[PDB]
C-alpha cells in the first residue's frame, strides 16, 4: 500500500516540521510590532483574505499532509474562553518542540523528559494563584474603560490607525453590557462611506428592509408588533383541497374569508395606533394594502436574530397569533425610520428604553480590508467580555514572560537531574517570546533579551518591551495588559498538545491517491 506510516525520530520530525512553519509567519504578526498577511488561494479560494486576526487563517485551512490541523484547531476554544487576545501560545509551544533534537542526545526515555508538562503543569498552576494582573476598574470607569488592551489587540492589527479608536469604543459597549444579562444582543456591522468617526454606536437596533415602498416615512412612539405567525394565508394542515364549486357563488365566500383575516388584522392594529409591524418571516398582502394605507411600516421577513434583540430591547410581546397587538406585546417608543445611510437604506429601532442592547454601525471605505473590519470587529467583542469577565489580567509587552522565564529557571534545578534538564527548557523556552516582540519593534534582539530579563528580574514587574521606547518600558503607563485567561489557558493547552505529538510514536496515514 501506499499507506504512510512514520515510527519513533521521523514520526517525531513530521512534528517538529509543523511547529517552524507556523511561527514564522506567526511570529510576525505579534502585538504592535505585528504585520498583517494576504492569501489568495484557487478555488474553492476567491482571493486574498488579509488576517490580522492568526486565528481565523488556522482555522480556514488545512492545507498539507504534514499534521497539525488539529494543533491549530485547539486554539478556538481558548478564544471562545478568551482569545486572542493576541495570537502567542502556538509560537511558544513550536519552539518547545525545539529541545528534542539534544532530548536525541538526551537519548535516555523520552518519556521520562515528559515530566516536562507535569513541571508545566507546575510552572502554569504557580503563576496562577500567584502575582498579579489587574486591581481596580471601578466601573463602569471613566478612564480606565479603554485605551488599552482594545488597542493592543487591536495593535499587530492593520485597522489601527482609524481602528485603535474602533477598538476603544468596544469598551464603552462592554460597560452597556455590564450586568448578570450574560453576552446578548449586541449587534455589529460596517458601512461602505467615509468618516474619519469610521463607525457608530446606535442607540437601539439597526435593521434594513422596507414594509412596501408604499406606506409611510417614519414612525413615531412605535407601537412594536413582532410576528411569529408571518401574514400568509390559506392551507393548514390538510390542504383540502385543490377545489371545485357547487357554483361560482360558493367561491364568493372564500374570497370573504381572507377578509376576515384582514380585518382581523386592520381592527386591533387601530386600536394600538400601530406604527410597525415586524414579520420574521413572509407576510400575507392584504395587510400590505391596509398597512401602507395605515401609517404602518411592516418589515417582511425580518429575520430573527435581531428580532431577539430587539425583544431585548423594547419590552416587547408574545407573539403569538394575531391576538398578538397590544399587552401581549409590548411596543417601544422611540422613533423607528427608515433612513439613509450613504447609500444603502436601513430602518433604525431606536430610543429604546432598555437601553440593554445597542449597535455599531461601521463605516469604512469599503473592501475585504473592510471586511477587515470584519476580521476586527469579532476579536474586539471577545477580549472586553473576558477582560470584564476575569476581573484579573497581567502586565504585557513581554512582562508576563520575562518573569516567568526568571522564575522557571529556578525550576529546573528545584528539579532534580533528569527533570532539571526537562524543566530548564521548558524555561529556556520562555525566553523567545522576549526576542519575537523586540524583533517586530526593529530593535536589535540580543540586547533586548539582557535588559529585560535584568529589569524584570529586578521585580519591577512592569517592566516589558517596549516597542515605542524601542527597549523596555513600563507596560502598565502603556496598558498593555493581557488577560489572566489568555495566560492560563495557552500553559495548560501548550503542554497538553505538545506532549500528545511526542506521546505518540507511531503515525499512521493512508495515501489519498
Amino acid at each position: 500500500a501506499g499507506a504512510d506510516e512514520e515510527r519513533a525520530e521521523t514520526a517525531r520530525l513530521s512534528s517538529f516540521i509543523g511547529a517552524i512553519a507556523i511561527g514564522d509567519l506567526v511570529k510576525s504578526t505579534l502585538g504592535p510590532k505585528g504585520m498583517d498577511k494576504i492569501l489568495l488561494s484557487s478555488g474553492r479560494d476567491a482571493s486574498l483574505m488579509v488576517t490580522n486576526d492568526g486565528a481565523t487563517i488556522l482555522k480556514n485551512i488545512g492545507v498539507d499532509n504534514p499534521a497539525a490541523k488539529v494543533l491549530v484547531d485547539m486554539s478556538r476554544v481558548q478564544d471562545d474562553e478568551v482569545g486572542d487576545g493576541t495570537t502567542s501560545v502556538t509560537v511558544l509551544a513550536a519552539e518547545l518542540l525545539r529541545e528534542a533534537e539534544s532530548l536525541i542526545a538526551k537519548k535516555i526515555h523520552p518519556q521520562t523528559i515528559i515530566a516536562g508538562w507535569r513541571e508545566a503543569t507546575k510552572a502554569a498552576r504557580q503563576a496562577l494563584l500567584n502575582s498579579a494582573v489587574d486591581h481596580g476598574s471601578d466601573e463602569v470607569k471613566f478612564r480606565q474603560d479603554l485605551m488599552n488592551i482594545a488597542g493592543t489587540t487591536l495593535s499587530s492589527k492593520l485597522l489601527t490607525h482609524h481602528k485603535d479608536h474602533f477598538t476603544k469604543l468596544a469598551v464603552e459597549a462592554v460597560l452597556r453590557l455590564k450586568g448578570s444579562g450574560n453576552l446578548e444582543a449586541i449587534h455589529v456591522i460596517k458601512k461602505l462611506g467615509g468618516s474619519l468617526a469610521d463607525s457608530y454606536l446606535d442607540e437601539g437596533f439597526l435593521l434594513d428592509k422596507k414594509i412596501g415602498v408604499n406606506q409611510p416615512k417614519r414612525i413615531e412612539n412605535a407601537k412594536i408588533l413582532i410576528a411569529n405567525t408571518g401574514m400568509d394565508t390559506d392551507k393548514i394542515k390538510i390542504f383540502g383541497s385543490r377545489v371545485r364549486v357547487d357554483s361560482t357563488a360558493k367561491v364568493a365566500e372564500i374570497e370573504h374569508a381572507e377578509k376576515e383575516k384582514m380585518k382581523e388584522k386592520v381592527e386591533r392594529i387601530l386600536k394600538h395606533g400601530i406604527n410597525c409591524f415586524i414579520n420574521r418571516q413572509l407576510i400575507y398582502n392584504y395587510p400590505e394594502q391596509l398597512f401602507g394605507a395605515a401609517g404602518v411600516m411592516a418589515i417582511e421577513h425580518a429575520d430573527f436574530v435581531g428580532v431577539e434583540r430587539l425583544a431585548l430591547v423594547t419590552g416587547g410581546e408574545i407573539a403569538s397569533t394575531f391576538d398578538h397587538p397590544e399587552l401581549v406585546k409590548l411596543g417601544s417608543c422611540k422613533l423607528i425610520e427608515e433612513v439613509m445611510i450613504g447609500e444603502d437604506k436601513l430602518i433604525h429601532f431606536s430610543g429604546v428604553a432598555l437601553g440593554e442592547a445597542c449597535t455599531i454601525v461601521l463605516r469604512g471605505a469599503t473592501q475585504q480590508i473592510l471586511d477587515e473590519a470584519e476580521r476586527s470587529l469579532h476579536d474586539a467583542l471577545c477580549v472586553l467580555a473576558q477582560t470584564v469577565k476575569d476581573s484579573r489580567t497581567v502586565y504585557g509587552g513581554g512582562c508576563s514572560e520575562m518573569l516567568m522565564a526568571h522564575a522557571v529557571t529556578q525550576l529546573a534545578s528545584r528539579t532534580p537531574g533528569k527533570e532539571a534538564v526537562a524543566m530548564e527548557s521548558y524555561a529556556k523556552a520562555l525566553r523567545m517570546l522576549p526576542t519575537i516582540i523586540a524583533d517586530n519593534a526593529g530593535y536589535d534582539s540580543a540586547d533586548l533579551v539582557a535588559q529585560l530579563r535584568a529589569a524584570h528580574s529586578e521585580g519591577k514587574t512592569t517592566a516589558g518591551l517596549d516597542m515605542k521606547e524601542g527597549t523596555i518600558g513600563d507596560m502598565s503607563v502603556l496598558g498593555i495588559t493581557e488577560s489572566f485567561q489568555v495566560k492560563r489557558q495557552v500553559l495548560l493547552s501548550a503542554a497538553e498538545a505538545a506532549e500528545v505529538i511526542l506521546r505518540v510514536d507511531n503515525i499512521i496515514k493512508a495515501a489519498p491517491r
